[PDB]
């Protein structure tokens, strides 16, 4: 199949997000092989936001879930501190888009 890495997705993701016309950036740099990833998505057009985390299935089959069922700005931004106090080396990617876009190559939940 293929063999991506943590750095690879955060590279690709930033490039595509900026391409759409977001102020995307990486805000934490976990392990380049074996690090987890967060993706926050802030809609400055409407004045809304959301926040996504990776998750995996029984098979290690991966998705982007949203483990913070709030839309309040501090509740969200606090997650992207919180996680890193228990996750071993976790990345943070921030997508200040227009239309709350995420530019992720992968399945994402609601």
């Amino acid at each position: 199949g293929m063999l991506l890495s943590t750095d690879i997705w955060v590279a690709a993701l930033i490039r595509r997000a900026e391409l759409g016309g977001a102020f995307a950036t990486v805000a934490r740099k976990g392990d380049a092989r074996a690090g987890a990833v967060l993706v926050k998505a802030v809609d400055r057009r409407e004045g809304t936001a959301r926040l996504f985390s990776e998750a995996t299935r029984g098979d290690g089959e991966r998705f982007w879930m949203q483990p913070v069922r709030s839309t309040f700005e501090p509740d969200l931004d606090a997650y992207a501190e919180r996680a890193a106090r228990i996750d071993p080396d976790i990345w943070v990617v921030e997508i200040e888009d227009r239309d709350g876009r995420h530019f992720l190559t992968e399945p994402v939940e609601s």
